[PDB]
């Protein structure tokens, strides 16, 4: 338009707008018309932006049920390469030695953790009112606490390392590189100023547990959720519960000497350390972002503590018996447990075939391999042992290194005084008959479409009766089967598990 | 001796010992004998290394 | 015989989930007890070499 052209002055004094509205503060619209009042709640003038989300993953050595796994597989290449140098200590085991090595990643995870804790309370920002209070209540500390003892986290996580520091696990093997920068980092959805940001936050840990003759086994052990106003002592608490079994074990000396001899110290997983001019900085991760688009929500890991009607003995622990399956480790765990002892309807709608959804055209082999690291799907319904069932479990096909159980998004309030919220869900929502339960389940779905490559949701209705499909937007897509899922998961657990 | 020159892979998986205690953890030698533990405190099978001498 | 069960247990493809267990499970030895005493079985086997080669 050449009026455009010949007016620029009444052209920009018609279209001065404010943008760049800095998030994380409730806005209101106002009223078009003055006299819609009378409609009081029938118009939404409300606009919360939500700005973070955390993934509540969990380490796994991958579907281990007999001698052929790719963790035993691993098991035996170490034990190998460690007693084909070993010229002495002749006491433990393949499967003995990969216990080590997990309870090793999953105090390295711990390690990330607090240090992502730690560093992103200097994150302060005028375009965003999230940075760092949200992120805080989302790993599950208190920001008070923290904001007052800086210099004490600092130290105890620097202690945290050395400690860690004592015993020898190999660099080599990447499952430790992985887990670190997976727990250790803040990825937005887009490279754009005010962006929102996705965290990863272990929901266990392994907690190592010698005790018996029975061999060695891998309790669970739990981790602060989001709204937990946890501080430094319950996380001393924590670390020292870790490493409670840790030291003092002869058997853990002989091996943690085994492997140093074995690789040099050169060669070894060293903790970096840590000061006050270390600053954490969000970044733009495509494949992350992948494949937390391609995650699927398994639920909440199963406690000996958690009661479950007509399912005994069904724990997520990593079992290691001599006389048991020929001493291979099995890690069979049931999956679509949410916490209470209840059906979860909602898990139903994860029995249909995946759908991989991915950005662009072409896509290679790693980053196609690299796009379903959390994807995980059930094959087959666990047998309840008794006539009630309350409770139902699938159990998988196969998985990963890393399983995801919940969701947590973290926004801003619409009443008074527009607060963070607190928001867990898997990637399937049940909504039954309710006045608000269908506006809340509104704004979850608005809060989730603002994150660019959000989990693919499969909402299902309590009076209907009926779920629905994926809940995203599909680009280049493809049907994933258990076998293909199987396969792939198959080949990366290799790959993480080698020297 | 000709013979471990002429046969070093046997005497290394012959020789596989694994050496370089880390110190400062209590470590038991273990019973030769088994039938030893009829003398129990008449076998030292204890073994622990000191770390540190403060001189004041 | 002993020497091919002990080299057929370092074989591995990706495209083939029978190699090595399978191969072993066939030729009647525990895969569990060659991949823990692999030292043990190379000893063994090259000791009946040794003794098999006086006559």
């Amino acid at each position: 338009v050449a009026w455009y052209a010949r007016y620029p002055h009444i052209l920009e004094e018609a279209t001065r707008l404010p943008f760049a509205y800095p998030i994380g503060q409730y806005y209101d619209t106002g009223y078009s018309v003055a006299s819609a009042t009378e409609w009081s709640k029938y118009v939404d003038t409300s606009l919360t932006i939500p700005g973070v989300m955390c993934v509540n993953f969990t380490p796994t050595p991958g579907e281990s049920y007999n001698k052929n796994s790719p963790i035993n597989i691993a098991a035996q290449n170490v034990y190998t390469y460690v007693r084909h140098m070993n010229s002495g200590h002749a006491n433990y085991e393949q499967a003995d030695l990969m216990m080590y090595l997990l309870a090793m990643d999953s105090l390295y995870i711990f390690h990330s953790y607090v240090r992502k804790i730690l560093a992103i309370s200097k994150l302060y920002t005028p375009v965003n009112k999230y940075f760092p209070r949200a992120l805080l209540v989302a790993l599950g500390v208190d920001p008070e606490d923290v904001f007052a003892n800086q210099a004490q986290w600092e130290y105890f996580v620097n202690m945290v390392a050395y400690r860690a520091g004592a015993f020898a696990a190999p660099a080599s093997m990447t499952y430790y590189e992985r887990h670190a920068w997976m727990s250790n980092g803040l990825y937005v959805d887009q490279d754009v100023t005010r962006a929102q940001i996705y965290m990863f936050k272990p929901t266990m840990l392994w907690k190592y547990e010698n005790l018996g003759t029975t061999g060695t086994k891998l309790v669970p052990l739990m981790m602060p959720k989001a709204g937990d106003n946890r501080k430094l002592v319950d996380f001393q608490v924590l670390f020292n519960n870790l490493v409670s079994t840790m030291l003092g074990d002869e058997d853990f000396g002989i091996m943690s000497g085994d492997v140093f001899k074995a690789f040099g110290a050169d060669g070894l997983v060293k903790l970096l350390a840590v000061d006050s001019t270390t600053m954490t900085l969000p970044t733009y991760d495509p494949l992350i972002l992948a494949q937390i688009h391609s995650a699927r929500a398994v639920g909440a890991p199963i406690l000996e503590t958690s009661t479950l009607t007509g399912f005994p003995g069904r724990q997520w622990q990593i079992t290691q018996n001599p006389d048991v399956n020929n001493g291979a480790i099995i890690f069979h765990p049931s999956f679509g447990y949410d916490g209470q002892d209840h059906e979860e309807l909602s898990f139903r709608a994860m029995c249909s075939n995946m759908i991989l959804n991915l950005p662009g055209e072409a896509h290679s082999a790693e980053m196609i391999i690299e796009a379903t690291r959390l994807a995980t799907m059930f094959q087959v319904k666990a047998v309840p042992a008794g006539d009630t069932s309350k409770p139902v479990l699938y159990l998988p096909n196969g998985f990963g290194t890393e399983v995801v159980n919940d969701y947590t998004m973290i926004s801003v309030d619409k009443a008074t005084p527009h607060d963070l919220t607190i928001h867990t869900f898997f990637n399937n929502i049940l909504v039954p008959n309710a006045k608000e339960n269908y506006v809340a389940n509104l704004e979850l779905l608005n809060n989730i479409i603002q994150f660019d490559w959000a989990p693919q949701l499969y909402l299902t209705y309590g009076i209907a009766q009926e779920s629905f499909g994926p809940f995203a937007q599909l680009n280049d897509w493809t049907i994933l089967t258990g076998e293909t899922l199987a396969r792939m998961h198959e080949v990366c657990v290799t790959s993480m598990f080698d020297v």
